[PDB]
């Protein structure tokens, strides 16, 4: 967008990992071009050069200056925005700004999962959690009598059908149980386009809970759920049909990036699925029950982009005046400040990191902006970019952690935001999410109703309001194991435009709102993609993967090669942002 100020977060559009953004990263991982900067002058030496800029990069450069206040920093980041997963969208609508998130969602049940350094940092940049039991308004959808809905669709179901009232508790649910504004199961099942058997059984699952496993101890069992599907586990051991269990293949797409045919059932029963109730396995343990427990109410209005923007101001003020988490929801970023010769920490977006080697007790490090190699230098260097990523950059790797690298296969998802006119058709068809079992777009829902700074989340079904939408471009029920889905997922993304992209989109926000006088043409005022093909870090998945041989791929993967660490929520096998700072907190320790 030349002519305006430098500022990715006012972008509309395809945006996440947007074009420009990987184009030398695939040059090197599907071409195998070296760039080599061997021959190049040293331009720039630094104490530390960070390989990406995600909240993992952006955490190694923090928690470096903390342990060396005076250490020169270069953050080299290949997107042109800074917060890698963690990116804030903005719209305009009737004079005033609509905040939303392009990825990176909320930061998941803090109080428990969170570790001390990370709880150091939230505190060091002013992030007091307690705050958001009054900024998250956790009565406003429901009090306004919505509910949560289903939307069957007619090729799977033979019609269209919207199903509201749906009991379903979620994982990370904002909803308090008892404000989900839904029916008995026997109601809602009632009303779903199955057959009078296929419903009765649906029903049962819920009423009627039998030992599935009956026989089996208690150790057999939980053996059996490791290795066994959940579809599998409903159709073989609960006996649904084939067209039953569709209800729940796509349930678990958005907190899990795949479908019911790749969760391990000991997963869906940890997640809160249904069929479980009498088979006597033990309660989840203290620290299980304390993390589900949370709300899920740890919402910035541009989600986990608030963290990154955080930590940016702090670590180079000049980019934005303030302090403490209200301020920072509204601050205005100066993207020409965070590079700035001289200055000791240094952001440089649109850069694609090509080239690591330690040398003389240093590592150079070589990378390419506008199609042109540059090289510096730094004492110490902190790999925090995907780590599949690494074998292509970083020269000094064995054989054995190049492919321990390499098997940390990311999984794609695509967030999406929509700007509508005006929310009436979801008040009249009296809903905030919908779950679509087997559409593109698993997830759709009004967005989180958060109020924090000067920002105030939209009110008035008559005026803008953002809807929040996720596309995992899943392949269910093929045989595939993980890894491979979430691959050929990423093939069918490189394969779509983004008119296919909107054409999804509006196909079926229309055939769900339609009936209620939606028109997509009209009442579609602005489209977001946030194509997020490197997604979540790969997780340790007990259908295809065993447990030992995949905690040594991981710890190898990891290990430090010289004076290079290495980082991302990736070295976790963790997709979540308090890994990403614990990685990076190790990765600094090590230093
Ligand atoms: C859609 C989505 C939703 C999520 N929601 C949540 C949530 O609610 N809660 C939660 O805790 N976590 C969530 N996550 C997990 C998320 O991955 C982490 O929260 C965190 O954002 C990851 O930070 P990171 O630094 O580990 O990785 P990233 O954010 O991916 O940062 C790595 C960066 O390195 C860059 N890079 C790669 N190669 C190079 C190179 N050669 N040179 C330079 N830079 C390079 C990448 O382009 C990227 O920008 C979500 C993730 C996704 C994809
Ligand atoms: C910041 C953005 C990106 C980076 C750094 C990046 C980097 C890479 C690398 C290094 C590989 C090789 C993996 C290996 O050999 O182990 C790869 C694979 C691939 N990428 Fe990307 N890529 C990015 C964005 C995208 C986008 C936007 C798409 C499609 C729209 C895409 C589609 C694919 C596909 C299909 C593969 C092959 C399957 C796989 O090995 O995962 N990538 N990427």
């Amino acid at each position: 967008a030349p002519g305006g100020r430098y500022y990715p977060p006012a972008l509309t559009g395809l945006r996440g990992s947007h074009p420009g953004a990987f184009e030398v990263a695939h040059q090197m991982g599907w071409e195998k071009k070296t760039f080599d900067v061997d021959h190049l002058p040293i331009e720039e030496e630094y104490d530390l050069v960070v390989v990406g800029g995600g909240i993992s990069g952006l955490a190694a450069a923090w928690f470096y200056r903390e342990r060396h206040p005076a250490a020169r920093i270069l953050v080299i980041e290949n997107h042109d925005d800074f917060g890698g997963h963690a990116k804030r969208n903005e719209f305009q609508a009737g004079g005033r700004t609509i905040l939303g998130y392009g990825g990176s969602e909320s930061l998941q049940s803090p109080n428990a999962l969170y570790s001390e350094d990370a709880k150091h940092l939230l505190k060091r940049l002013g992030v007091e959690l307690k705050r958001f039991e009054t900024a998250f308004d956790t009565d406003f959808y429901p009090g306004l009598g919505l509910s949560r809905a289903v939307f069957f669709d007619k090729a799977s179901f033979g019609v269209d059908k919207l199903v509201s009232g749906d009991p379903t508790p979620m994982v990370a649910d904002e909803v308090p149980r008892d404000r989900l504004n839904a029916r008995s199961w026997r109601a809602f099942i009632g009303d779903f386009p199955l057959s009078r058997e296929d419903r009765e059984a649906l029903i049962a699952l819920y009423e009627s809970p039998r030992d599935y496993l009956a026989g089996k101890s208690v150790e057999e069992k939980e053996t059996y759920l490791a290795k066994t599907s959940y579809r599998d586990y409903l159709l073989k051991n609960v006996g649904l049909s084939e067209t039953s269990v569709k209800y729940f293949q796509g349930r678990s797409n958005d907190f899990s990036a795949l479908g019911a045919d790749a969760l391990p059932a000991a997963d869906a029963y940890a997640a809160g699925f249904p069929g479980f109730d009498a088979l006597g396995l033990p309660q989840p343990s203290e620290e299980a029950q304390a993390e589900m427990d949370e709300p899920y109410i740890y919402h910035f209005p541009d989600g986990n982009a608030s963290l990154a923007r955080l930590m940016v101001r702090d670590l180079i003020p000049a980019v934005a005046p303030g302090r403490g988490m209200e301020d920072i929801v509204m601050a205005r970023f100066d993207y020409s400040k965070l590079d700035l010769a001289g200055h000791p920490v240094r952001l440089r977006l649109n850069s694609t990191a090509v080239s690591v080697r330690n040398r003389a007790g240093g590592v150079d490090v070589g990378y390419s902006r506008a199609g042109r190699l540059h090289r510096v230098r730094g004492k110490h260097c902190v790999m925090a970019c995907y780590n599949m990523m690494v074998p292509y950059l970083l020269r000094d790797l064995s054989e054995e952690q190049a492919h321990a690298l390499s098997q940390n296969v990311k999984f794609p998802l695509v967030y999406t935001k929509v700007l509508l006119r005006n929310w009436q058709a979801w008040k009249t068809l009296g809903i905030h999410e919908i779950y679509a079992p087997t559409l593109p777009y698993s997830r759709i829902k009004l967005d989180f109703p958060v109020d924090l700074g000067s920002y105030r989340h939209p009110r008035d079904p008559r005026q803008p309001i953002g809807v929040h939408m996720v596309y995992v471009p899943t392949t269910p029920n093929a045989g595939m194991d993980a890894r491979t889905q979430a691959r050929v997922g990423r093939s069918k993304l490189y394969a779509m435009s983004f008119e296919q992209l909107e054409k999804d989109i509006r196909d079926q926000l229309q055939a769900m709102l339609g009936p209620a006088g939606f028109d997509h043409r009209r009442d579609i005022t602005g489209i977001t993609v946030n194509r997020w093909s490197h997604g979540y870090s790969y997780f340790m998945n007990t259908l295809y993967d065993d447990e030992a041989e995949s905690e040594a791929l991981m710890e190898l993967a990891r290990s430090k090669v010289g004076n290079v660490a290495i980082a991302n929520s990736d070295a976790a096998w963790d997709a979540y942002a308090h890994a990403a700072i614990d990685q990076a907190v190790r990765a600094v320790r090590e230093l």
